[PDB]
């Protein structure tokens, strides 16, 4: 099953995706995040009786536009980490993205002048939580996954490495408002298999590539690890990390310019495509 | 003016504090955070006409129990930074504490077994935002401050420095569920003068001390810096950092043990006092 947040009538709805450009409104919910607060969200999605909508890509909102928590992982692709010639981490790197960073899967990223110097892509899988997860064991954690989507962990590298200089806290380079494409829709775990390619394109050229089943920390492990620190609620998001090929590490070093488009695709989930636009 | 969130059996109220243990109910609101969503919150508080109440310390809740954002600063006391032989930072260090971490100003910090090996104090001032702040200039920033309070940025140092080893992200050490006392109440800026001592006590012995007017980054500077990355909503919290004398830095290294009490006091704002209790 595929769940979207779609802009219609100057507001938003939660919708069951029926094809690439058709959906059925799920009445009573402004977005997928509100729908996931109901324990019977699957039943409600299966009985979608609201307006039939035919939608353009740019009418898709961020699939979960107002999660309470977006917990982002650092290194997590085993083969990527080994190509770098270092050990597999035994502890997850975690940092926070505020929900204000989220945009529609096809929205322009509009960047103010103070933030436009070192813009970089990070194509990633998002795991969306299905019910309140506190102190969950890895063996039970799949039960807490509503579904999967795609995100660009869109980065301002100069802010990311600013402070403190020896051990910079990445948060301020990872939470630029209206930066992170998120969608195109959530796919439930019965309708997705890991193993497909996650790929990022800059201006149509492939800059990232990895199989999705090469994780160091599985979504289940990340749920166990995180939820022994603080709970995850229904509608919260774990972003499971990016492989190699980020612009910051390329030779020559490559950042996103004015007018340039980053596409992130996960075979089985769909894709997002956000054009960077420098503010007026 | 001083505003508190007070637990009253099965209900909770926003209240204007009248003395150390009496307040006036501000009718229509469960807590100070809800109250601040109202544009005329200041008039509603000044004209509080609800029931007079008497409260015990342990009946105070986190003054703002559900902020959308708690943005935490690193090093921010100039004389502390200079005495460590460091240059003053040009850029604020920023990391996130989830509001799940908040407890009442006299609440016990109940710590699970896997989190109890390196518990540490960080006595800090909190800045509470009083209206939506987006791209605010430092000269305008004081209009966006509802008031000040006291927070313990209660730390699990083993988690804080875990991942990645060379440049650890602190967040996972800074957001333990129900760890950070917050209050005792919010004092409006017209009722507060910077310059008084911020002090932390472990079992009644002073472990941290600074004048409150020795910041590298003022509340106004932090509002300007943060709101050019993402907005701050009414009820959101900036924690402006801690001085020296943390247990991790001491020789020998002293961590909080079972039954030990950390008191954080700011002259002009009041104090919080939280006893660490290892669970079960």
């Amino acid at each position: 099953m595929r769940l979207a947040t779609i802009r219609t009538n100057g507001t938003t709805i939660a919708a069951r995706v029926e094809s690439e450009n058709t959906a059925t409104t799920i009445e009573g919910f402004a977005n997928v995040g509100e729908l996931l607060q109901e324990s019977n969200w699957r039943e409600l999605a299966e009985n979608a009786a609201g307006e039939a909508v035919t939608f353009e890509n740019k009418e898709l909102d961020a699939v979960v536009p107002a999660p309470k928590k977006i917990v982002c992982v650092g290194l997590n692709y085993a083969n990527h980490i080994k190509e770098m010639g270092r050990d597999l981490p035994d502890t997850p790197t975690l940092f926070v993205k505020f929900p204000d960073a989220l945009i529609g899967p096809f929205d322009d990223v509009v960047v103010p002048e103070w933030a436009n110097k070192a813009l970089d892509w990070e194509g990633e899988m998002a795991v969306i939580i299905g019910k309140r997860a506190r102190r969950v064991k890895q063996a039970d954690a799949a039960e807490y996954i509503a579904g999967y989507a795609v995100m660009n962990d869109y980065t301002t590298r100069d802010f990311q490495y600013a402070a403190p200089a020896k051990t910079p806290q990445w948060h301020q380079g990872k939470s630029l408002e209206k930066s992170a494409g998120f969608g195109p829709w959530m796919t439930t775990p019965d309708s997705f298999e890991f193993g497909g390619e996650l790929a990022t394109y800059l201006e149509g050229e492939k800059v990232q590539s990895t199989p999705t089943n090469d994780l160091v920390f599985s979504p289940e492990k990340l749920i166990e690890y995180i939820t022994h620190i603080y709970p995850l609620d229904a509608g919260d998001v774990i972003v499971t990390g990016t492989p190699g090929g980020v612009g910051h590490a390329r030779n020559p070093q490559r950042y996103i310019g004015d007018g340039e488009t980053v596409k992130v695709e996960i075979a089985g989930l769909g894709f997002i495509e956000n054009k960077t636009v420098f503010e007026l």
